[PDB]
């Protein structure tokens, strides 16, 4: 059971390089618009507390250099939507996929296409943490890289990368420029809140363990949502809702293990540990697989 | 994070190959489709297939090749070790710059898992020392390929053929020669005992020092032989002088001598992590190569 990213070719064909003055990052080129983080119009001097409304009025089309591989794109218009810059360009991308912009919830997963200088570098699978950060791998120049899901040739863009927090986790917006989490696009002191484990994803991962070989952690017992939720808080675990139980229903129906019975397994694992046994070859409990992820893979 | 390569250059080469009732994936490069030769097997042939006798009875029109909605015309065919090479009517217009390479255990690569010719997911892999892949491959995944990409040239190194009973996977290079002692035949065969890729753990430890963690270092050193005598008690691969030379650059960039990093690994194996993590893991990661670390 591997963590898998979506195939990235539909997105690779949209990545471009955006340069404003001395600042270069990545942009997303869909039809005749290029989307990128608005802090590209910041001068490094003004990363501390910029006024984006003012800095953009003073910009003109000629302040933006957009490069698609070998080819320079001519910017013919610019505007802002929340924290993303929208650069209208000369040419529609002939590789534009069927796509939509969506906003995801903490605990959902997506693929990230990490890019540098407009050129795709690698792909990995991520989860939006309960504290609204991403445990990604982003280096200098990675801003504007996007995250996405694919459903039957339709790309759902859900994330654009903006910044790294002092604990090495990452923060970004949806493609309409709304931040995930209580962060702002400026170099001021900010930090991730204390993170928590995504309970519904651990359970889904335990179902995947049962779907494969592993069954030793099953027991005769069952809990209640209220009794399990007291256990969850003690171990820094997101509380489990009736909504989570309902979505795990398919896996509970397929494997014959009710969710509150799996919770009994999980509560038991959280207290007594694994006693030298493993689950899908892992010694810790994995929480970056959603229920849909497990159904899809299996 | 362990990252796969962007998969688009390979997605444009995946096709569907059908022969009778068997369908799997093929790789379409220029005017040749490559795929596993057991596409020409039926039910009653998996146990003891005679591939020469099965192939002699086929003609070009027995092979149905589909690239998306378009049927390709097969105009020739031949067998090279355990891969079939289907000469087609049309050169793939999306053929990337590519080459074929055979890799060694410990090497990493990306896998594009496909079903019925359409890409489903991409993940990053290592060739294990027992010549198997710890992959994620379902019923129709055969013919999925593994690859690296360097300066826009795609190095194809793996094509998927079989699942072993332990859940791991075996396959061939793109010339059809199996990695390890496996055969494309449904008989009792089993992966040998697997071991940890020691040179990859050490390279990763060097990556931890470079990103500013040093908690696992100690003041000891070790001889190469003493290191290997301890490490093999944990099912770690022996470290060779070639591996030592290979880590040299990282040892220079960090100032930590290779054998001093070996002493730290012996201690990590002795103690565990005591609830800590090194890069982002509570496990010793062995699927990032020395070459990977510098990049
Ligand atoms: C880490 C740093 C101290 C530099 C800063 N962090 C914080 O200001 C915080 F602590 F508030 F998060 C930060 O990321 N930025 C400062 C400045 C932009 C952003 C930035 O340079 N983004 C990079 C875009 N290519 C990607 C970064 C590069 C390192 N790894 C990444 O992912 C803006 C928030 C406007
Ligand atoms: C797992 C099974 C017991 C069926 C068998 N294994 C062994 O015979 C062994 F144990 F000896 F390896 C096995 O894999 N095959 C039997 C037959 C082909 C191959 C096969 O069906 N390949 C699939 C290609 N689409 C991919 C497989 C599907 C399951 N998961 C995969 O990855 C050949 C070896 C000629």
């Amino acid at each position: 059971f591997r963590k898998m990213a979506f195939p990235s070719g539909k997105v690779e064909g949209c990545m471009v390089q955006v340069t404003c003055g001395t600042t270069t990052l990545n942009g997303l080129w869909l039809d005749d618009v290029v989307y990128c983080p608005r802090h590209v119009i910041c001068t490094s001097e003004n990363m501390l507390n910029p006024n984006y409304e003012d800095l953009l009025i003073r910009k003109s089309n000629h302040n933006f250099l957009v490069q698609a591989g070998n080819v320079q794109l001519r910017v013919i218009g610019h505007s802002m939507q929340n924290c993303v810059l929208k650069l209208k360009v000369d040419t529609a991308n002939p590789k534009t996929p069927k796509y939509k912009f969506v906003r995801i919830q903490p605990g959902q997963t997506f693929s990230v296409l990490a890019c540098y200088n407009g050129s795709p570098s690698g792909v990995y699978q991520c989860a939006m943490r309960p504290n609204f950060t991403i445990k990604g791998s982003f280096l200098n120049g990675s801003c504007g890289s996007v995250g996405f899901n694919i459903d039957y040739d339709c790309v759902s863009f859900c994330y654009m990368h903006h910044m790294e927090l002092p604990t090495g986790v990452h923060a970004g917006t949806d493609l309409e420029g709304n931040f995930y989490g209580p962060f702002v696009d400026r170099q001021t002191a900010q930090a991730a809140g204390t993170d928590t484990t995504i309970t519904v994803n651990v359970l889904a991962w335990l179902y995947a363990a049962v779907i494969n070989g592993d069954r030793w952690f099953l027991n005769r017992f069952t809990t209640t949502l209220n009794d399990f939720n007291l256990v969850a808080m003690k171990y820094n675990y997101e509380p489990l809702t009736q909504d989570h139980v309902d979505i795990l229903g398919p896996l509970s129906a397929q494997t014959g293990i009710a969710v509150l019975d799996m919770c009994a397994s999980l509560k038991e694992l959280l207290q007594n540990g694994m006693n030298g046994r493993t689950i899908l070859g892992s010694a810790l409990l994995e929480d970056e697989f959603t229920p849909f992820d497990v159904v899809r893979q299996c």
